[PDB]
């Protein structure tokens, strides 16, 4: 009989995986909402802003109209780069958020010193894709990486239909600490990552008033070899493809059709990522520049990075949020720890889901937020910023991984908004002249510089209706 070779494998069920991690694919947790678990592993933060701060020159009449479609295809050609370079080195990519793609390598305890030197080894390689780079104007088509080591906490949440997962904990905030110290072809390595790593085959530079240090060269022992030691360190990856699997870049490239799995996997998913994945809707649809009101909601703790506490306030506010963006079709498009504070990206008007006088309701949205989250148990501080201008909207990343991304100034902006004026409700010129909300519901604010934005233009605290 003849052997005719295998289809290519491209279910739903692995299209849907695309849009996560391992994390998840293959996490089998608890339904309980929220869930919470606890392992030790390494994390790598590639700081994509300098990709990312090209949807400014896309916007220009130059692009003729395909502005949205040209800056996909180009930072989908460099961000696949890097994700490839994640995956071969054996990490899961679990977000791409806050213009940065964020990296695990979970690994048992005992194994942490040798999977560093892996993670090191993996964003020198990283860098070494951009050392011959430009684009015919700027040199810094470049990244900045932070790497941290240790406790890591996991935080899934949600209602029956949507789940949204979060990484917690001190590395989490290290690895964002550590990636703001980097300078642009940097590797800076958390205190801890230090005080775990193989001293042995690094030379590092003290990083000034940090205990983080930077990498200056992998330089390893005489008899080393790195693939031999790759090799031992693939003992302690779960999901490493291999056998007759190690042509492709993900075991989840092989998932099989399993309804139980799917209906899991597809509530981080939101519904028009499903209609194409389903052939409902055409493959390029979602690439676009498009007119949006941002609101970006802050939620700040006192015990900063304990899940114990924090989740049941996240899930808790979660679930008030998606009762007030239902109402408008608003969607959260990201939800992460920023400065251990938890950041909810929320969007009005994407594909589909328009709405008119987004302004007004963006605004009587936020403040229903803030009202309630302020309210909620263990939340120490709510902070909203809103922001509305044109945004790329668009799946960023790998054919193999990938996430629905929303990238632009006015996003940038609300995100500095929240943190510059926090435990107000806060918004940007166009919200405010556009909502035709009485002037009196809102405050005029001080012009502060924050660190991205330039020029804010006029900000506004909306006030609300009342005096009160
Ligand atoms: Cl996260």
């Amino acid at each position: 009989m003849n052997t005719p070779k295998e289809e290519f494998q491209d279910w739903p069920i692995v299209r849907i995986a695309a849009h996560l991690p391992d994390l998840i694919v293959y996490g089998h947790f608890s339904p309980e909402r929220p869930f919470m678990d606890y392992f030790d592993g390494v994390l790598m933060f590639v700081d994509i802003s300098g990709f990312t701060a090209m949807t400014e020159k896309f916007s220009s009449a130059m692009y003729m109209d395909r502005g949205a479609e040209q800056l996909v295809e180009i930072l989908n050609y460099h961000i696949s780069a890097i994700v490839e370079k994640v995956l071969i080195f054996g990490g899961d990519i679990l977000k791409f958020a806050g213009d940065a793609l964020l990296a695990l390598w979970r690994v048992e305890r005992k194994q942490l010193k040798n999977i560093i030197t892996v993670v090191i080894k993996c964003s020198l390689e990283i860098h070494g894709l951009f050392e011959t780079q430009e684009w015919e104007e700027g040199l810094d088509i470049r990244v900045k990486i932070g790497l941290a080591a240790g406790h890591i906490s996991m935080l899934v949440f949600g209602d029956e239909t949507h789940s949204h997962f979060l990484v917690i904990g001190q590395a989490v905030d290290d690895v964002r600490l550590a990636q703001n110290m980097a300078q642009m072809n940097d590797v800076i390595l958390s205190p801890n990552c230090w005080q775990l790593c193989d001293r042995s085959m690094i030379e590092i530079e003290s990083v000034p008033d940090q205990r983080a240090v930077k990498v200056n060269f992998l330089k390893p022992p005489p008899n080393f070899n790195f693939d031999e030691f790759f090799t031992k360190c693939t003992t302690f990856m779960h999901y490493y493809p291999s056998g007759e699997h190690k042509n492709l870049l993900r075991l989840a490239c092989t998932l099989k059709p399993d309804p139980e799995l799917e209906m899991s996997l597809q509530k981080y998913v939101m519904e028009s990522i499903l209609k194409q994945i389903d052939n409902k809707q055409l493959q390029g649809y979602l690439s676009e520049l498009r007119p949006v009101t941002i609101v970006f909601v802050n939620l700040m703790f006192e015990d900063q990075d304990k899940a114990e506490e924090i989740g049941p306030a996240i899930q808790d506010a979660y679930m008030h949020i998606t009762s007030v963006l239902k109402i408008f079709q608003g969607q959260i498009n990201k939800v992460f720890m920023f400065d251990k504070g938890c950041s909810f990206l929320c969007v009005f008007g994407f594909p589909g889901e328009k709405v008119p006088d987004e302004l007004t309701h963006a605004l009587e949205c936020a403040m229903d937020i803030f009202d309630f989250c302020s309210q909620v148990h263990k939340i120490q501080t709510v902070s909203i910023g809103v922001a509305s201008g044109i945004v790329f909207c668009g799946i960023v990343g790998h054919t193999v991984r990938h996430e629905y991304t929303v990238i632009g100034q006015k996003v940038n902006l609300a995100a500095r908004m929240m943190m510059y004026y926090p435990g107000i409700v806060t918004c940007d010129s166009v919200t405010y002249n556009g909502s035709n909300l009485p002037a009196y519901f809102f405050k005029e604010l001080p012009k502060k510089v924050m660190k991205g934005v330039a020029d804010s233009g006029p900000l506004y605290q909306y006030w609300g209706r009342t005096e009160k």
